[PDB]
Order: structure tokens, then sequence, then C-alpha cells
RNA sequence: UAGGGGCGAAAGACCAAUCGAACAGUCUAGUUGCUGGUUCCCUCCGAAAUGUCUAUCAGGACAGCGCGCACGCAGAGAGAAGCAAGGUAGAGCAUGGGCCGGUAUCCUUAAGGAGACGGACGAACUGCGAAUGUGCUUUUCUUCUAUGCAAGCGUAGUGGGCGAGUUCUGGUAAGCAGGACUGGCGAAGAGGAAUGAACCUGGCACUGUGCUAAGGAACCCAAUGUCUGGACAGAGACCGAAAGA
RNA sequence: CAUCUGCUCUGAAAAUUGAUGGCGCUUACCAGACAUCCGAUGCACAGUUAGCAGGUAGGAGGGCGUGUGUCUACUGGCGAAGGUACCGAGUGAUCGGUGGUGGAGGUAGAUGCAGAGCAGAUCUUGGUGGUAGUAGCGAUAAUUUGUCUUCAGCGGCAAAGACUGAGGAGGAGAAGGGUUUCUUCUCAUAAGAAGAGUGAGCCGGGUCUAAGCGAGUGUGUAGAAGCAUGAGCGAAGGAGAAACAGGUUGAUAUUCCUGUGCCUGUGCUGUCGUACGGCAACGUGUAUUAGCUUGUCGACACGAACAUCUAGACAAAGCAGAAACACCUUUUCUGUUCAAGGGGAAAAAGACCACUGAGACGGAUCAUCUGGCGACGUGGUUUUAUAUCUGUGACCAGGCCUGAGCCUGGUUUGUUGAGGAUGGUCGUCCAUGAAAAGACAACUAUAUGGCAGCACAGUCCGUACCAACCGUAUCAGGACUCCAAGGUGAAGAGCCUCUAGUGGAUGUUUUACACAUGUAAGGGAAUUCGGCAAAAUGGAUGCGUAACUUCGGGAGAAGUAUUGGUUCAAUUGUGAACUCAUUGUGACAAGGGGAAUCUGACUGUUUAGUAAAAACAUAGCUUCAUGAAGAGAGAUGAAGUGAGUUCUGCCCGGUGCUCGGUCGUGACACGGAGGAAAUGCCAGAAAGCACGGGUUAACGGCGGGAGUAACUAUGACUCUCUUAAGGUAGCCAAACGCCUCGUCAUUUAAAUGGUGACGCGCAUGAAUGGAAUGACGAGAUUCCCACUGUCCCUACAUGUAGACUAGCGAACCCAUUUCCAGGGGAACGGGCCUGGACGGCCAGCGGGGAAAGAAGACCCUGUUGAGCUUGACUCUAGUGUGGCCAAGUUGUGACGAUUGAGGCGAGCGCCAUGAUCAUCACGACACACUUGUUUAAGGACAAAGGCCAGAUGGGGAGUUUGGCUGGGGCGGUACGACCACAGAAUCAGAACGUGGUCGACCGAAGGUACUCACAGCGAGACGAGAACACUCGUGUAGAGCAUAAGGACUAAAGAGUGCCUGAGUGUGAGCACUACUGCUUGCAUGAGGGGAAACCCGGGCCUAGCGAUCCUACGCAUACGAGACACUUGUGGCGUGGGUGUCAGAAAAGUUACCACAGGGAUAACUGGCUUGUGGCCGCCGAGCGUAGAAAGCGACGCGGCUUUUUGAUUCUUCGAUGUCGGCUCUUCCUAGCAUGGCCAUGCAGCCGUGGCGAAGUGUUGGAUUGUUCACCCACUAACAGGGAACGUGAGCUGGGUUUAGACCGUCGUGAGACAGGUUAGUUUUAUCCUACUGUCCAAACAGUUGAAGGGAGUGUGGAUUAGUACGAAAGGAAACCCACACGUGACCUCUGGUGCAGCGGGUGUGCGGAAGUGCAACUGCCAUGCUACGU
RNA sequence: UAAGGAGCGAAGGAGGGCUAGAUUAUUGAGCAGCGAGAGGUGAAAUUUGAUGACCUGCUUAGGAGUAACAGAGGCGAAAG
């Protein structure tokens, strides 16, 4: 047969353009700065606001992006690095943050800029500090807990923009402007209503799959589709969770 | 974004009147056990549609039947006369299979059974047995025979057949399917059955005079009349049963 | 009288008209005989001749002709070759001469070399016919008259008549074209030839940057591709310094000329400058370069309402000129202009500054709103149009003259108003709506800078025209944009007009059949698969509006009424009166509505060119995988179901996916033992596999049999088999039910239909999603109201073609000689044989030419393909897993490998610890390697490369998927062997002919020598019986002989008993159609067997139990061995084993309804032919039955025929094509007689019937369900018989069924896909030829006639009278003449319907100044003549 | 007014809403010790344990609850 749609879509012709992008995002290399806020803005691709800034760098003014957390202001005062006081909309080193807090922005080494929480309405819970191997311990929004050392920075607050999966989208339309900016296939054809020429689901004088839709981690690229190396299917209730921190 | 690749609100849709794999050009005069065609005259000879093996059944090869060149040469698609083998037609029912009825007598019953016998029968029953056909010897056995036979060598076509008379098997049968024997049409014209591949007479270089065949002889149409019996039905010359006055 | 033989007779029925061959024959027949004649390519005689003589496929011998070579002989201007008429020679292929034409070359003989002879190939190229002066040439607005040319153009010009109608058939640009544009001449004409024509600082290109492309360099490659970075490039419609009026040419113009300007720079001469004002909001002053830095401009979505301006359009008055006047009118028409640049208001809308000090309150918008972070008020500051003036006069209208110049006007007001411009507000979004070049301000330094005059400069390329573009063209198609008047009306709708632009194949009143349209008595879907097509409804205003619903909707529900002109009131609500001959959204424009069911939620999308859908999409719902990112779990990808509401039961046995451990297996490397060494051997061994768990909103799956309740039925209850679990809740003859047209109710007169119920449901059912509704479908289906030419049943009229005529002018197709009936024939003839008939012409028509299209698409065959699938065969990319490979450095412990000095148990193995090399974790440093944490972080790990080895692998690649066969498939095996039967008494001998057997078994069931029988039957012998052991007599096999069938065997070949391993070893010859195989037989040998010996034995009493080349295993002796020699491996020879059952021997699964190619009537799906089982119809016999009684009527059990209208059986004709079911329409034939006419019998009183005979003239209907033929009901009737003609009839129609490509359901399949199972959507071409048929002319002067031959026509029902009669116990109950009607036939318009071309009238919208006369769009009332039936 | 409503003074109650804290207990994980059974009942089996249960230490993570004092005691319109 031919290749498949879920190949096509993964050569570099159909990668996401940057030409309407604001620059990269990421916090200042610098042991200290003050910074101001000087515009709050939306990016064409991207549902969480952004908050441009500005500090100094020998005598230059320069320029960098955040992603904006919820109650901060154009024209605010902010305070980076060591020294900087628990307030909100600081960044400070992890290990000078008391448990239990919420945190946004987080690297994952240091000057790495920033990872892990960046989408809106999210945060990450510190729940623990180990004063010998100066670890510290954070719980992710998918539930999963990671060590990064204490020398790692971080954002006091939780991204802007949350509760926007509240609303439900009526229309083809309103579907229609979500996904124009995304990599997905929108409209999505099902397989079972190809032929099988075209999909390893296609054919057949009734519409049905034939043969069993769990594959193989190994299997061959080109008819990959399906729930790949699934553990178990269907709606039933799962198990107890394992934990350390 | 480009061909075993694209693109698809999915129809195998669309990608320059081309898409269940584009166009141009080359390899390439790709291959073909299959269809079509294959160019002058006269003379002489003249088939096969069967057997064995084949991923063989619309094809091959080997053998059998033609022709050419021919070393050589007592032979013959016919009879007699001695001699073998055969189990069909007819005939029979003695081992085996198998139908109906029995006198005297016998056994029991007071029923039935057996029976000295008669009638009816078999592709896989036989005690007897033809005609026709087959083989052996003898020219020391009639009759024919050189314009005849012919080892050997080289090489062709053929390997869908069909029909008549006599017979057979399967089938309700069939211008049906399948065998055997002797001549045909195939590859055969001419005269006759009004017409017809195969039926009757009878085998063809080219002319002329006579005669016959088969079939005809009022007229169409070359040749026709006679004698004796039957027969009356718009009958017969061409044409159907059991049953009948 | 009874039998038998001959001829006649009865049994004896088929579809166009018919066949002893015809006409005829009764003395042309049947049967028995007789005469002699006619008749072959045969026979006789005679010529010619080698004479011996037919011939396909095929084979051989001798000759004729063509182009060129070598030689010999000749020839031509006193006319060569060629070509054309005649004449001679040869059986023939061919050859020779004569007369005209032609104008320079040509042969005869013998040999040599070949591109060496044509009727055909749907042959190749070129040229020409018939058809044929024919088919056609005419969609759109329309044309007439005069006059000149033209020389014969509807060409030009005047006057009329029309049309596009400002979302034009008008005026311009772009893409595309390229001289098509202008002048002259000529026809050569959508034709040529010769010239001429496009002028820029201010218009556009050359500039900037978008998405993006990229030279070079680095890395890579055999060279390439690719990847990282990046000079340069990227928009004639995005950004982008500065121009406008009026004139002029045959053709250019914001480009030329005149006038008035502007931008960017340069130089001269004058003339001034080095600062101030306001509480402030800010002003006055035309101001230099340069630089940091901060900011602004360039610089931006959609939608709605409200202001203001400008084009435009109206109406009054003034003047100037036009139109109209039988009448009327100060009625009607055209004009009334002002650019860029300069100067400049009031106004409206917003910002802001000073004073002031406000509320349970003031201000303000069409709408939101607004104020102590300062309201109202009073005075100011600033930003954004426009009117008006100047632009020095141009331009327009009119008058007077004129081959030129003068003169006069261009004045005032009101209403409205963009489809253009601008301003400040408001709404929407999980969507927030480009860059850069180039500018400007503030701040800091620095200063000869501003203005006026005059002068100079600004290169290069494009510039004509389009109705001329792409479609083979002068093609009804396609193709990016701009400007836009008046009326009617909501409206750049339709209809009518102004500005501007427009047109030719000719004449004829022109039948039939068409194509676009009108109208119709009475009836109203009866029509048809189906209301398909048409009709009906229609705008605005008011009254009045149901079920159900997600509460939004349904909804314009439905149902009803009103509407013109005039003259008034009243001011947006509207009222009232008067008036008209059909009435008023008058023309144009403009919904039919209701009740239900199946199905998809909705708007949206799709097979360009047969499918618009129930298919796809969609919002919502659920599952899966991941912490990797230029992205970071409210994320990024992969699947399934299909909005909302309500539910989503049970199963992890199989298959897959996933998790955990090894107990076993499982590669290469790395080790070990041995040997002179190679080859082998042993260990070792990840992941996988196996094993144990999880998982169905993963693939999917979800039962049988018995009994049992006070009538019968049914079974809550019991028992039994069975499993991974035995279909829960719901729903149903449903788009899913075979039987099936299921049963019951309702709808109709009548229901293979619809709806409601019921349910052991062939084969319903839960995100392979189940069930109940709303709103919305060019979706499928049933019914009702309105409405109608769909129909009964057709008629009349209009336009355009068509017929005839002038001008112009083709194609398909074609072996052609073409009237029928029967016969035969390749089984349906135009041509052949025997009969019936025989002409040409013009216009129509569709019976035939199995008419033309196109090497049948269905079906089979080919050792021909291609797309797609997987549990087919053999490989492969990707993904995982192991060991090894760039000398990192140094610590600690550990297991392991190799050998000593210790200890235990009757020097052994076992237990202690001490030295020698690798080596697995763990630490701590920095040097390889990694990363924009880069003056940095990690770190010998990772990540990325390389060489070998295992695992997985329809993601892909190649290929295969036997044969015979009463077509193929499914089934069997007639595919290798053996016996019997038949195949007309040797042997042989076919069919999916008949009855069967084989793929082995046995140390004896083999070899030998000797002994004796057997199966039964008749007597005996205790228990002991039907049947126990033992005896005597008979006993030709009635038994046995392992295993089919046949043959064979008696002191044995059978049953016993003894001994043996001949079921030896070498090597020959033969038989069965004879290779393999099986058997028969010769000679030589054994320290061979059995027997006294003669004799016998190298398997089984005989006929069946089996297999090549190459490779490999074993036995046997004799060989070979590379320059030489020794050994370990190897190679030769003979013979046996390991095996091919498709058995004279390849290594092999499906599907195509998406399909291709070569062929086949060697072979299926129609018709025809032969047959007639089966279907249908008829005879013979007489057992019984009929109230008696064979036979009025019947007729068992048996027997003989006919028919082709049923279905089989067979494969002769057609696969380079004979259009396939039913209906509609129309004609003819058959009889086996349903009605109607004449008769005979009766169990015939009468009435009504029943059985038969001669007879085919005239009849045999309207409907409901269904695609039907068929069936079954209702209504009528004299009666509602049965059939044929290529299952009559598609260049006659229709297209409902079946049978291409889309899609749903059930059942089957792992799947692609299947299903004489159900459902829905699905392109019907061409006559102009010949012949037939229908009419028309000629053959046939004119007037009056004749009648050969051909055609043919009237059929039936009722009433009255006989008559309440005959006849019958009664009840009942018949038989001419006359009159009324229906169907059919032929005519006719006096009457009555219908039609409206000629004729008279009326109104609506808009044109010609009014009235009168009238155009266009079309509407409407009446109606001559004519034609017609619903009339006579 | 030994009818009602407004108000003053000192005091009492598990009456109600909110904010910030708490002693144990039951489960779950980590690590350490030990080396065979634990659980449950009238009596037992499903079941769990050498991948170390049970029991004893130390760490942690959550979400409920307020024992004994506590009564013919108190409060509220009742539910509480």
């Amino acid at each position: 047969g031919k290749v498949i749609r879920t190949l096509r879509l993964q050569k570099e012709h159909w990668k996401r353009k940057h030409h309407k992008s604001k620059g990269i995002v990421g916090f200042p290399t610098l042991k200290n700065c003050e910074a101001t806020v000087e515009k709050i803005v939306h990016e064409s691709g991207r549902p969480a606001p952004l908050a441009i800034i500005n500090y100094k760098k020998e005598e230059k003014n320069t320029k960098g992006l955040l992603v904006a957390i919820e109650g901060i202001y154009e024209g605010q005062k902010i305070q980076i690095g060591e020294n900087a006081s628990l307030e909100l909309g600081n960044v400070c080193p992890i290990k000078e943050i008391p448990e239990g807090s919420l945190v946004s922005m987080v690297e994952k080494k240091p000057k790495d800029g920033g990872k892990y929480v960046k989408s809106p309405g999210c945060y990450a819970t510190i729940v623990y500090h180990n004063k010998l191997t100066n670890q510290t311990t954070i719980k992710l929004p998918s539930g999963e807990r990671v060590r990064v050392t204490g020398e790692s920075r971080a954002l006091l607050g939780i991204i802007a923009g949350g509760g926007k999966d509240d609303k439900p989208l009526l229309k083809a339309v309103n579907a229609y402007y979500k996904y124009k900016t995304k990599g997905k296939p929108w409209p999505r054809v099902r397989g079972v209503a190809m032929n099988p020429v075209d999909h390893p689901h296609g054919g057949g004088n009734h519409q049905h799959v034939g043969h069993p839709t769990t594959v193989s981690r190994n299997a061959p690229v080109n008819g990959r589709v399906g729930l790949v190396a699934a553990r178990r299917t269907g709606r039933k209730k799962g198990s107890r969770k394992i934990t350390v921190n």
C-alpha cells in the first residue's frame, strides 16, 4: 500500500511555523537582577500570556520573556536571583522556599532557563528538602515526583489563564480556530472508513477493525496505529500508586 | 509538497481532455504452445485424424502410414489339402443361485410338512455345441506375377475426425455419449433418386463414331404401349398404434 | 355359421397460403406379368501421345519471366526503350510482328551473383468513385423605402420601424495576443501590397522587506542527494519625494504646445539673525551639522448603529434656443461651468488648563453610561473637514455676417441625498488581526544660518490597438477588476423610457409527424411502478392559532376577512362618503396545506463527465503512550463511538497486548581436553521462548433433552447432559423472518400495500453501542383535502422548423446481381430445386437486410498479467539484545583462575589459609567525549559511530496457488497396481460402465521327508439337555488352503509329526506392447540342506503389496593422488538402503463487483433444430356405482397414442456482439368451441341443466394489492374460453424487476472479501442506402362507357304481445312478426357543446406636451366563416 | 395587666457562622532487627508469607473523628 497519514504529517514542511513568535521564553542568566515588567501580551499559538521584562547587563538595557503568573501588572518591579524576597512573582533558589508552597517555571538543572510547569492554570508542590544531599522533591501536575538540586530557580505563583476548559465548543467552526495552529489532523477521518491501501483498519463489507487494536512497542512504523503498548484497556478501576520522595 | 511518491470533511477521488501506480526517452525488433497473411507454369507419385510417455488434454517427442535415391530379388491383402486352439448363437437346467403347483406313499398332527414329477429361469449358471473369423505346414499344390517387389539411408505432413451397412454398452429417448468389423466423404468429378458431403450406377488427359447401366417412356422433358385381377375414399401413387364394424 | 388371406373404411387435432416435384390422372392408383425404346466422363473401335493419365496436406523432375557480373554474336535520328490499338505463335507461364505516339538508347546465346514474380494481411503510402446537386447551411432584437456608387456588396448616405435598458449588446484598465491601429491602391477580400505611426524629474519598472529560495564555506557521498550556516534574490494590486487645467494629429499624449506650479540638489547677488511672552493649557519666530540613549510615525480583524461633508437627483422663478398646434396649453425639452497650487471661516466631535466646590443626588446618549483620583457653571488652550476668495482667463450656448471676424448671456432660492469620504462610540473571539527601508522629537556638544531674486541639473526601460484572449475556427462554453439617469415597487428584482451603442442563406400562406406554447362540456387520479408533467396557492393589513418539546421553538401552524378610482376629515393611528358591465398584490413579480411511519441530531462535504445519499465530517463521550522539547501534562501525539436525555448486563477458555521471576532451553565470541596439525568434540550462553499472574468503551463470544397443576391447554416446579460464559434491560415479520402473501384488528366496494398488536427471534440486542422524543432534510414510504387533458376521448388555434424554390454544399456505409410460399441445406435464404407473381417517378414510414457503431465487458482456456489480504513459500528495511574496537589516573572489598607449607574419614576426596594473574560494584580526581550553565557545567558514564552473531519483522519485495470432468465450481478419483463381467467362441478393444480389492502380514503361514483325511448323515455309549468326550458304517470334497476375486490341489498342495535355515555365493540368456519392476530358465562352485534313494530347494500353490539422475549412509576389493617421499583427511569403481501416492519423479495459500491482455462457438447464460421422461389433451377394456340396471352420467386395475403451449435432457449454428423480464400500442393466424346459430341423446313434464355432432363469421370488459407472467378478491356482463407469430413487437416507447462502479443490515470468513438473502441511489445513440408497405404522377389525346380480377360488414341485448297460457299434485312456468338501446362502420354541420386566426369592446405599468389616435409587457369580455363530437 | 413591643444592669449555656492551632488512633510507604507462620470462627475453608510475613524500633504521607469525664444533665422553632 501507500504511506499512512501519521507518517506524512511528521515530515519537515509540516512543522509549526515561528514567524509570529515573540522570542525564546526563559529566565536571565545573571546571579542577581532588578527587572521591570514592560508589557503583557498574547502570542498567536499559546493560550497563557507572556510578560516582557527589562534588565541591565553592564550599562545596556536588555529584554527577556517570562510566562505570566496571575496577579502581575504592567509597571511592576520584580527581583531575580539570590537575595530576592518571598513575594508573588519574584524568582528565587528553590532551597529558600518553604514546604507546601506552589511554584511554576522550575529549572531542572541550574541556568537552563525554566522548564516543567508552563501551561494555563498549572502549578507544582514542594514536598521535601534533604539537608544532606541538597536535593528537593517536587510533585508535578501529572502526579510524578522528581528530585532537583537546591540551586535551581523557580517562579512564585500559578500560571495565568486557568479555567479555559469549562466552556464547551458547541460548533465545528469553534474547533477549527483551536486546532488551526496545532499539528494534529482536523478534521480527523476514521481509519475504518478508508480503503486497505490507506490504513491498516480499511476495507470489508461492514465497518470493522477485524484484528486486535493493541499493538507492540517494537512494531514497524507504517503500521503502528491503535493503542500502542497498552498495559490494560476498558473503563474499569485500576490500582494503588507507589510513592517515595 | 513529485511517482512505489504527493495530496485527500475518504469517492480508490485528484496530480495538464491520461490514475487500483503520471509523462518523456531508452533497454527492445521484450516474449507468444494463440489469431491474421505468405507472390510463376506444366509433368509424375501420394497421406493421417491411431498406440506409448509427457504440470499432459488448443502443444511436443518416439513409433505407424507418403516421397526421393536405390544395393539387390522368387514372391503374393485369393483358394485347396492335412493340423491346432476357441465357448458366442442355438440347445439345456446333473455342481451353485432360484419361482409356482403336486398322485401314490411317508411323517406327524388330526394342521402342516416330505414327495417318486410337471411347468417357468441367470452378463458374473454349464453336461453339449455351430456358422463366420484366427494361426501352422506344403508350390514335393491350384492360380497369378517384372511397366513388379525392394533391405538400407535422409526427410515431410498427421496425432479435433465424421458417416453407411452389420452388431454391442450407458440412457425414456435424441441429428445423444462411447467401442468392434468391411467399404466411403475428408482429398471424388460425371449420369440418376425434383432439391441434399456420405444413398443407386460407376472412378475423370484430349477428340470422333457406335452401345449400355441406374433410372425413365400422356404433357412439362429425349423415349409407351399391351394383357389379367383388385380398389370409390376430395383416396392412392408420399404418409402413425392398440382396438374394431 | 365359424375362422383365415387381399384392397377400401374408423380410430386421425396447430398456429403466413400450399405441395405424390407441378399440372393433372378414377383405363397416369394397387398387385401379377409382357413388349421394345430413350438415356453417362462407364464399355467397344479409331486418332493425338512416353502413355501407365482424379487428387488436399506433403515430396520430386523439366521449363517461363525480373535487376546486375564475365565473355561471344549484333543493333539505333533512314527513329531505341516505353505506352496504345490490331494480327500471328505456344497446353501454359509468356513470346513475335504491323500502324499511329515518343525522342535516346537496346538485345540474342552460354555461364556468375541475388533486396528476383501478389487479390487478400480491420496491410503501408498516394490518387479516385457510388451515395448526391442529396442531408444540411435559419437559438438570439426585425426590418422597410428612396438614392448613389458598386458593377452589381440588405456597401455607403437620408427618412421611418425596433432592440440592449446604467449587475448594458455603453465607456475604460490587467493577464493573454503582437501590428491586428492609420492612409492609398487592388480584389485576391476575416486577402494582399506599399508607406507612416508609440516623445515623461512629478504615471509605472529599476528600491524595501513577507512567506520562502539560495552561491560559497563546513560535514557527507565513488560521484550525488541530504544536513548546519549564509553573500545575494523574492510583490507592474503590500510600504514607497514631487502636477494640474485648456488646447493640437490621419493615427500619441496628466509624455507635445500655452498657462500656472511643485520635489531633490548646486552656484551667484542682495537682505536680515545669534531671542522672548502667558498663573497655565501653550504661543511668537520659515534655522547648522554630528552623536549616544529613550519614545513616536511608517504600521494594519470582522460586525452594528449614529453624526457631518461631497458626487448625484428633484421643484420653483429669470433669460437664450428648440419641439408640438383640425382643436387645447406661459404644455414640453436642452443649458446656466471653475483644476492643481496659494489663502481661509463659522460648525460639529473630542482632549486639556484656571477659578469654583456637588449626593440616598445631579449630568448626559438612538444605545451604553458619568462625578471628591473633582459635578454643574463662568472664561480660555489645542487637534480634525468643508463652504467662500484668488488662480491674471479659458470653455460653453445663441445671433450677425462669412470662403473673417464681431456682438450678447452664463442669474436667484428651496427639498433630498451615496453603492464614495471622515469622526468619536458600542459588540464578538480557548481566533486578538506583517515586516523593513526611510523619517521625526527630546537630551548633549557645535555654529556664517534663514529668506528673496536670478541661473543650472535630474540618466536607463515601458507607452499604437483589442469586440483581435484559451478551447484545431469568425465556436451559444470559460476568463481578474472600475464608473453608473428617470418611473412603478421594500428592493443596482421583473417590466417601460433618456445618454451611448447595435443586426442578414431568397422567395413561397406553407399537408402529415415533430419541438416551444395557449384553451376546453360533463366527470375528477378511473391514468401510471409511482400524481411524472401540469394546475391550484402567492404581496401587504387585521382577526384567530393544536399535539408535542431540550421551554429556545413548533409558527407564515391551520382556519378566515379586506385591497381600484374620486372628494373629504384627521395627522400617523387612520376613518367616512360618492362611483364602475364581469372588479381592483388587475400586466410584471409572487408559499399549496394537513395526519403518520423508517432513517441521519443540526449548518457543512463528496464519485470534474450515469450515484448528493441513510455515506464522510462535526460538537460531545471513552480508552492508550509519555517528564522528552524552539513545545512542557488545562501538554503533545495514536485509536474507537457519534449532539442532548436515558441506560450500557455476563465471559480472560482461543488470539493479541502487558507484568514478573528461571526451573529448562537458547547464537557467535571467550575458554578446556586430545592429537604432528587441520577438521571435529566438550563446556559456556543475553534477549526471546517456555512457565506464573493482569486485561473486553482489545479482536471477539454469550446451550440441549425429558416429565409435572381439581375439563383441556400451558408449565411457576423437578430431573438429566453440558461450559470460558450459556444473550440480562430493552426492541421486532423492522432498511435485520427462510417458511411467508405469518395470525388478529383498523384503513378500501375489493388491500402480495400502510399503521396498531403478538413473538422459541432460519440468523434481534447494548460505545462491533441499545431504546424513546423535539427542531432541521432537492433523503425513503402510506393516507386525506384542494387542484387539474394523467385519463375517459380527444378537438381547435399560435410561433419555429419541415414540404416546394434561388445561392452554397458534406459524411457514415459499400463482395453485390436483391418480390414471395414450401423443400432440402452449417437444423430461421435475396441468390439453389418445384410453384404464385413480375414497370419507372415524388413524398412519407420503421416489417426485413439475423442494419451500422466496437478484434464480447459475462462465461471458459493460456504452465499471460496487475491491485489488495494472510496462518502460503523464500528473503529484507526498521526496532530490540550480546561480545569486541580511540592505552584516562589512583584507592578499598569481593567472587573467580593456578600451584604449595595445614587439619578430617575406614594416598584418596573432603574440610582450613597462604603466597601468584585476570576481574565486578563502590569511591575521588580530570585528559578523551558531551552540552549556547561556555573565562561554564557534566565526565570514562552517556550520546554518536564501526565489525560479527542471535531474536522479531505482510512495514515492504519477489513468486506460487496440478490434471481429468456430458462448460466450470462443490463432490468423486475412471491419476500408480490386481481378479471377475461385457465388448456378436484366438489376442487385443472405449465411457465419471458393473461387482470388488491393494500401499501389508508371517522364524513359520519359508525348504524338505513321511503319516493320515475332511464337512455331514444313519446307529450306539450316566450324569448329559438342541449343543461335552469316545466308537462303527457310508462319505468326489458338499471342507480346508492367514489376507479380494478367479484358477489349482485327494495315499495332497489340506491336517499332524521330524529335521534344516536355499529367505546360499559368482556369472549368462530370455517372456509379459518391456525402461523400472516381476517371473522363467543355463553353467560353475559351497569342511550346503532334507530324504534309503531317484528327486527337490537361490522365499511364501499361481495371477497384486511398489520408485530414475544428482547428493548422502553402509558393505566389497582393484584404482587415483598434481616436483619427490611418509602419514591423517579426500577423490574413483560395483552393489544395496534413505524418496518423490500428481506414483516414467518442480521446492508452493487466497481474493478482485476497481480490473487489463491473447484467443475460443473446441465451452455456459437467449432463440431455433432433434427427443418427450415430466406437463397437457384423447382413445381401448368393463370390476364396481348410479332408487332398477355394466355403458343417461360414471368407470378402479391395466394397455395404446398424439401435442410442443411446462420444465428437463443434449451442445448442431452465433463469443472481430443476433440488445435480455413485464407492460403500453397494433395486426394476423390456430381449435382441443366459453357466448351467439342449426341439431342428436337424457335419470328431457315445464323452467334451469348435462353428455355429444357440422361449424372459427362476430364477441370475450372496468377496477383494488403486487415490477411481475401467475395468483386472489370487488363490480358489470350474452359470455367475461385457451393459445401461436425469433417465450410476435426497444434505429416504436417505457425503464418498475434482474445484472457494473456508492452505501446499510443479517449470516459466513483471522482477513482482503462472499451470499438465485433483504434495502436505497444509479447516461436507453444513428435511416439521408436497398427492399417491403401507404398514398401521388407517367406508361393511357378528348367525350361517353364496359367489367377481368382483387377487397368486403353489420353483430348482439332488452321491453311489449302470445300469457299467468300449454305443462304440472302444487310451487312455479315457456315458444315469431313490432318497438327501444349498446358496440362497430360510413358520412354530415341545420341544432347544441368546444376552439378564437379575421372583427368589435375593457382595464393595469410605462413611452410619444394634453385630449384623440396608438407602441411594448402581456391580461381580459363577446364573437362571423371554417374545423370538430360531447351533436345529427 | 401574673397583655405585648423597645431599652438598662450583672451573669449563664455541646445554640449558630468564621480564623488559627492540638493529644492519640486506623491505613499506606521507606529503612532496621528476627527467621516461621499469620488471619478468621461455634468449628473450619477461601486467603496471605523465604520477592522475609507476624511482632518490635525509628522516619514520614494523607483523610475522618473528638474515648474515659458523661448524667432520667444543659442548649435550640423543629431537624439537631
